[PDB]
């Protein structure tokens, strides 16, 4: 349908606007490339594994892997919806949000492809909390806002896509990355890839939280839609999180030649601290 | 709707696609930041014109502001719509072709600041073959494709923003630039734009052949579709060009002044020359 105007041609971009403020900080802070991370001695390292040991580091690459597909996909009907309702400051940043994820997906792959598993289908440790969030979930309430973007419809797009995916499990992901390899001292070019990867990641979240708490300032009683939305998902986080809990403790080889620690009950409490923690980062008020 | 599980879980990108070559040089070519462009030359540049000086070169910002925030919004149908088909690495190379839409967008209303023209509404440089095209063909043709993703659809969508759009009428507006202010030594800042934005647009130009000619490879009648589509456009193409010329020819001051001989003639016969070129750049066979 017909454009009846042109904004810039109008007037100019609203310089002030919070999402043109952060779409110049996307572009200042994301000129990394993929491409330049030097994976030789994740290969060296990931062959000098045990079969183990090997597959102790998979399930959490199937989770980022995917996630990061799921997400490059499933941002294109926020962009159009916002588009539809003129929000060109907001299109602006989410060109950004979509080339991040894009390198995302890239960054997973080349590792995958670098230390040798390329060829393996890592479809087995998604299980089925897993899918119901990023098989079913995500990409329903996300194409959702093709027909309906009520505010409503985009609340519930950004709590699961920003709040729970990204501000949830995401976040976690990176946390338990670190508190693993980073101390065996394994994978130095997937962890420069995880470094990157959560510093694009609090721009992602504070799109979400700006796009919630603007629909929030309208009628304070989308603040209940918001926490309810959260709770709904909950139970699916907690069951990919005990799933995978569940593989870790089964198969302890690589903790023990790493003399690491890794303590579940932690992971576990901060996957927790981190869902509360995105609740308060909206205000009723 | 569901996804149905994802390639880099499954296997990984396709590390020898067209499109996944175009991405990685996009990266590697599209650092450039609108931001870091010294505009004060232009603004004294400006200030230092006569009113009649002045109204010459809106025209031309004007047909690039609107079509750049154009482009912007419209090419989410085609990201999705390959999305769909699950063409990744489309998808992937898709990222950079919108964020640099975006930086274009952000680089014209710059200029437009900088200048002191943003509180001008410059919609009155754009006749009713310029409508045609902007307000109506192009989003007609990109939005089609949420509802109708058929190789007719998806060849008249390339054929419309990247062979018409961009090949044919931006090409020839970033030659009509230099021509003109790159002679008289105006405008610097503006130029160092352009060349970015000529820059990007040989890959975006490039998307749009090779998925032109991969459709026109499975089916050489969709060849005559894609000629069928060029032509019916080139009367507003014409129209458009025809008015500028007729707008340029009427204020003569700023190239008295500066003693630049406007060939109209040689200006035409580049927007000829654009469209038979791109004609050309598709095989039958
Ligand atoms: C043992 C503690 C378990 C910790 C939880 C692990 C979470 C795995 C993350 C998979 C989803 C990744 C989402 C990416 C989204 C984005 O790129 O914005
Ligand atoms: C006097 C000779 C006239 C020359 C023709 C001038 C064309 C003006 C261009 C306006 C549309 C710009 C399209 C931008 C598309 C993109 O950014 O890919
Ligand atoms: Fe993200
Ligand atoms: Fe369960
Ligand atoms: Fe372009
Ligand atoms: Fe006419
Ligand atoms: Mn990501
Ligand atoms: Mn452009």
């Amino acid at each position: 349908v017909h454009h009846d105007g042109f904004q810039t041609v109008k007037a100019t971009i609203d310089w002030e606007h919070p999402m043109f403020k952060l779409y110049e900080k996307a572009k200042r802070n994301g000129k990394w490339n993929p491409a330049d991370i030097d994976f030789s001695q994740d290969q060296k390292d990931f062959a000098s594994l045990t079969s183990e040991e090997k597959i102790s580091a998979l399930p959490l690459v199937a989770g980022f892997s995917a996630g990061e597909e799921a997400v490059t996909l499933d941002i294109l009907p926020m962009a159009h919806a916002l588009a539809r309702q003129g929000r060109l400051e907001d299109v602006l940043f989410l060109t950004t949000f979509m080339h991040d994820e894009a390198k995302h997906v890239e960054m997973f792959s080349r590792w995958q492809q670098a230390v040798g598993i390329g060829q393996m289908d890592l479809s087995v440790f998604h299980n089925d909390h897993y899918k119901r969030i990023f098989y079913e979930a995500l990409p329903e309430a996300m194409n959702r806002l093709y027909a309906d973007d009520s505010p409503e419809a985009v609340i519930r797009a950004a709590t699961v896509y920003n709040m729970i995916v990204e501000g949830t499990l995401a976040e976690s992901g990176y946390y338990t990355f670190r508190q693993i390899y980073k101390k065996a001292g394994l994978f130095p070019g997937l962890l420069q890839g995880i470094d990157y990867l959560n510093m694009d990641e609090g721009r992602h979240i504070q799109f979400g939280i700006y796009t919630i708490q603007r629909i929030v300032n309208e009628d304070e009683r989308y603040y209940e839609l918001f926490i309810r939305y959260m709770d709904e998902l909950w139970p699916h986080v907690i069951g990919y999180v005990d799933y995978l809990t569940e593989l870790g403790k089964r198969q302890q080889q690589l903790a023990r030649t790493y003399a690491l620690e890794i303590d579940y009950d932690l992971l576990r409490h901060y996957v927790i601290k981190q869902f509360n923690l995105r609740k308060k980062q909206i205000s009723r008020t």
